[PDB]
């Protein structure tokens, strides 16, 4: 395109001397082509996903004019650019083609700037992430045009001040439009803050920046607390668990099945839990992959931009633009790394919250469901750690789940690097540190080193340590001190899942219960019926019960007289469906209310249970409370009725079981053994008052199994039950007048310091003090190996000069250690932390040996890690207490639902049941979706403390370039470019004594 700007594009004496500028072809060309091409091709897909989730407007707001205004003026200061370039048409000259289109596609961008600004009125999320960087993408390729017209002006040529002043002025507010998009939309109508916040909240965590103040000036509670989002609520997440769980569950079974039956043609399914929840959560493990080898790429350009700045420094010769094209060239890495780490972070921390939730709730679901014979192998205790343990750790490993794709390309590419540096001696390096994998870790920095330099330059006699081969092979060591960390737990963690994808898949995947032989009627003339069926407690044993062919016509007392040990229990039992069907049917008419025969209290206060779910009727509640005779008992309770069963006396546990049913006023009363140890006197009213002709249930329908005789002359329909059939059906008294087996039946008849010792720590403290400059002793004597790499080349170095080199530098890798063992053997939660403050600090005094300017700024930076760390610990160790608080009244429930699944399947209140416990584990996710927030807040706020530190130490270097070293740059960039490191162990380690 050389014609269309008349003007050079790349020559590259352009960059070859100070004053080194690019040419203005390109600076209007490939330097504006490429954000304008960024919205005016990606945003035709951002316009109509808005319009198909079109909504109701929100209201006009001046932030929302003044940004749909300033885009507006550029269109004005663009228009009179064209205006201008094209009013002087008779210049004489063809107007240069570049000259009208800059500012004519500058029209159409701005305009369409507008209508995107427009749609975003229809939005929860005003500010997006495209118009978050179509801004950050044209005010940072424009600084390359602005700083070329700053340039000619200051030369005093002013051929053009038509183009310099428009492009001065539309520069200028795109600072500004985009510093009007961050500011948070102010809506508050969202509960959470989270889904209003501008893309620039989201990156940075701010929106978050209120519930922290909120922490540090009083008590939170769980109000304060906000509401996790829709997307994460029990209910959808349980929805999409199950379609995928079905789909495979089966599928697996067929193939179980069928292929027993194909390996002659003529168990439970292998696996389907780890692939189904991947089936599920397709997506957030293809967006959270994706932002790891980004931030890995990008972790490989410090390291190898500590040989460039370095390369520079020693010859004092080089240009002075590449020292400044370095120092920000590195800032720009550091940020972008800083963003993408800590959300991809979050990102699978969310995904772990959502499995967790999902497999618990779905392990609640199923319980109710679940065939009596599969529920035998558990006991109260093991059916909930299917819950506590099991889930737990299918929600840990998805944490690591990434760690083995990448911590595989985080050694091999260190590998491929240090051996480009130093030479095929680095294998040995890696050999040292990979048999440290199986204060180690502490140990190794001082150690690989020693091994790789020592034997680099005495293996050969033609290789010498220079320093754009040492300090940067440092670091490279330093990016693998992580991932062979990770290897230990991270192996263990994908293999204790092995356990519990396995025991859950069991559970999950058990035979349901089977009412085909109970069926339920509403129009059996007789209330209850039994057709000579056959009911089995044993899997498949000859039926306790069989061929018992009795209907019950309605309204009748019937009392299922038995001898003990002869089936009676199992009758009830068979009703409901608890036992499996040896044969024929037996049908039961409307709803039942199984008072059962041993006592299921359920945790709550009393009045609260006899509701079992209804309004304080006192017509009723006295009157079922009165007649049940619980009322003389509550008199005694020392609370009344908040009195709570967490105390309950055994006489009393049985009484509140029968008004619970007795409120409900429920068709059947099948009743098994109700009055099992009420004094004769409350239960002889009981039978009239409840379940007999004079009292609160005289009309209902009741069955009820005696071995007791004391109110048997008005059982209505006597019973008496032979072994496994019913050996006859007659009145009282015409059993009794006959006088046969009824004879026989009736014959029968500073203070820590103080602890160790100040003078103990004194001692401590001196033993503490030199290990600091132990690591300041090691680092300059590399400075000094690497300086006699200038003077020795021609010919050779003395072999007592290198041996003197090895000597020293092996004498502090021992001493460093030696002092180190020392240090750590004369718990540990205070050891950490004063090692690693030590380090940072030592990386900073050596930031001030070589430039003293920085002890100044040092002081600016170090009150910004006291904030953000003094807040971050206070509203963090508030959100936990609250976490716990929330998770073991889940964890319980689970305990309630279980030990009394017999009531709620007789009562049939399944389903509140089941929503009892969505709401407590909903409780329990905004308890942990904050506290996971505020731990990838601390991260970016420290992140910036810490990138400032390379920045602003790199600076002082380029500056004072004429005094300093050629290696000395090394030693201070190089400790630097690891403080980031070391503060993330730091705040981790400070709070959790915080803890303590």
């Amino acid at each position: 395109l050389e014609k269309f700007c008349n003007s050079t594009f790349w020559n590259s004496s352009f960059l070859d001397s100070p004053e080194a500028d690019l040419p203005l072809c390109f600076e209007q060309t490939v330097l504006v082509w490429i954000p304008l091409g960024f919205l005016w091709l990606l945003a035709p897909w951002q316009l109509l996903h808005v319009y198909k989730s079109r909504t109701k407007r929100s209201s006009t707001t001046k932030l929302y004019l003044a940004k749909q205004v300033f885009v507006g003026f550029l269109l004005i200061l663009a228009a009179i650019e064209l205006a201008l370039v094209l009013t002087e048409d008779s210049g004489q000259a063809t107007v240069p083609a570049v000259r009208y289109t800059n500012p004519s596609l500058y029209l159409g961008t701005w305009l369409l700037v507008l209508l995107i600004q427009y749609s975003r009125q229809w939005c929860v999320q005003k500010n997006s992430w495209f118009l978050s960087l179509f801004w950050i993408l044209s005010i940072l390729c424009g600084t390359f045009q602005f700083q070329t017209l700053i340039r000619t002006l200051l030369q005093g040529d002013n051929s053009n001040l038509a183009y310099s002043c428009l492009f001065f002025i539309s520069y200028g507010f795109q600072i500004l439009i985009l510093i009007f998009s961050a500011f948070s939309e102010n809506n508050e109508s969202s509960n959470n803050p989270s889904s209003i916040a501008s893309f620039l909240s989201s990156i940075t965590y701010s929106w978050y920046d209120s519930i922290i103040l909120k922490g540090y000036k009083r008590p939170l509670t769980l109000e304060d607390v906000w509401e996790v989002d829709e997307e994460m609520k029990t209910k959808t997440l349980v929805s999409k668990f199950e379609t995928h769980m079905k789909r495979e569950l089966q599928k697996a079974r067929r193939a179980l099945q069928r292929r027993q039956e194909k390996s002659s043609q003529q168990d439970v399914p292998k696996s389907w839990l780890m692939k189904a929840l991947f089936k599920t959560f397709y997506m957030v493990l293809l967006k959270s992959f994706l932002l790891k080898l980004v931030n890995d790429i990008f972790t490989f350009v410090s390291p190898q931009l500590l040989k460039l700045l370095i390369s520079f420094a020693s010859d004092r010769d080089t240009y002075l633009w590449i020292g400044y094209l370095c120092a920000i060239l590195l800032f720009t890495a550091a940020l972008i790394q800083s963003f993408c780490l800590q959300c991809y972070f979050q990102l699978c921390f969310k995904l772990g919250v959502k499995v967790r939730t999902a497999i618990m709730a779905s392990v609640y679901k199923k319980a109710l469901t679940l065939s009596n014979l599969a529920r035998k192998e558990y006991t109260v205790g093991e059916t909930v750690n299917l819950m506590s343990v099991d889930a737990q750790k299918l929600m840990d490993v998805t944490n690591f789940m990434h760690m083995l794709w990448s911590s595989v390309l985080q050694i091999v590419l260190s590998i491929f690097f240090l051996w480009r540096e130093l030479g095929p001696s680095v294998l040995a390096g890696v050999g040292v540190m990979v048999l440290v994998i199986p204060f180690v870790f502490q140990l190794t920095p001082v150690l690989v080193s020693v091994v790789t330099f020592s034997v680099y330059v005495l293996v050969d006699s033609n290789n010498i340590l220079d320093a754009q081969k040492a300090f940067t092979s440092i670091t490279l060591f330093n990016i693998l001190r992580f991932p062979l960390s990770m290897l230990p737990m991270m192996i263990s963690s994908m293999l204790q899942a092995s356990v519990s994808t396995e025991r859950l898949e069991k559970y999950l995947g058990g035979d349901d219960l089977d009412t085909s032989a109970i069926r339920h009627d509403c129009n059996f003339d007789k209330a209850m019926q039994f057709s000579e069926a056959s009911f089995t407690w044993e899997h498949d044993s000859e039926a306790t019960v069989r061929d018992v062919n009795l209907d019950i016509m309605a309204g009748q007392l019937v009392a299922v007289i038995g001898p003990v040990g002869s089936g009676k229990s199992s009758l009830i039992s068979a009703m409901l469906g608890e036992m499996e069907n040896v044969h024929g049917h037996i049908t039961i008419k409307g709803t039942t209310a199984y008072v059962p025969q041993q006592s299921w209290i359920q945790n709550g206060t009393i009045k609260d249970n006899i509701l079992f779910g209804t309004e304080f009727n006192e017509k009723r509640y006295q009157q079922v409370l009165e007649a049940c005779a619980l009322l003389p008992d509550l008199e005694m309770l020392p609370g009344g009725d908040l009195a709570e069963i967490g105390n309950l006396s055994g006489g009393q546990k049985q009484r509140i079981s029968l008004a619970r049913a007795t409120y409900q006023n429920l068709d059947i009363y099948l009743l098994d053994d109700p009055l099992s140890a009420v004094d004769a006197h409350v239960g002889k009213h009981i039978f009239n008052k409840v379940l007999g002709p004079n009292g609160l249930l005289k009309g209902k329908t009741r069955l009820l199994v005696t071995h007791s005789m004391h109110f048997l002359p008005q059982v209505d329909e006597i019973v008496v039950l032979g072994n496994g059939t019913i050996v006859e059906k007659g009145s009282y008294s015409a059993l009794l007048a006959k006088k046969g087996e009824f004879a026989k039946n009736l014959k029968t008849f500073l203070e820590y310091l103080q602890a160790i010792g100040l003078f103990s720590i004194f001692f401590i403290i001196l033993a503490f003090v030199m290990n600091s400059v132990a690591f300041i002793g090691s680092n300059l004597w590399l400075s000094a190996w690497t300086s006699d790499s200038k003077i020795f080349n021609s010919t050779d170095y003395p072999a007592s000069q290198r041996d003197m080199r090895v000597g020293v530098y092996g004498a502090l890798g021992l001493a460093q250690g030696i002092f180190v063992f020392i240090a750590h053997f004369w718990p540990q939660s205070l050891r950490s932390w004063i090692t690693c403050f030590l380090g940072i600090i030592s990386t900073l005094v050596m930031i001030c040996m070589a430039t003293p300017v920085f002890t100044i700024i040092v002081i600016p930076l170090g009150i910004i890690y006291v904030s953000v760390q003094m807040f971050y610990v206070s509203t963090s160790r508030q959100l936990r207490r609250l976490d716990s608080v929330t998770r073991s009244p889940i964890y319980s429930h689970f305990s309630e639902t279980v030990s009394g699944l017999p009531v709620i399947r007789a009562f049939e209140h399944q389903q509140r049941f089941l929503k009892h416990n969505e709401v407590r584990i909903d409780t329990n996710q905004k308890c942990v979706f904050s506290w996971i927030t505020s731990n990838r807040w601390l991260a970016i706020r420290l992140e910036l403390v810490g990138n400032l530190t390379v920045f602003f130490s790199a600076l002082m270097m380029v500056i004072y370039r004429d005094t300093l070293s050629g290696d000395t740059v090394g030693f201070v960039l190089s400790n630097a470019l690891n403080i980031t490191q070391t503060l993330n162990w730091l705040v981790r380690m400070t709070s959790e004594i915080e803890t303590n």
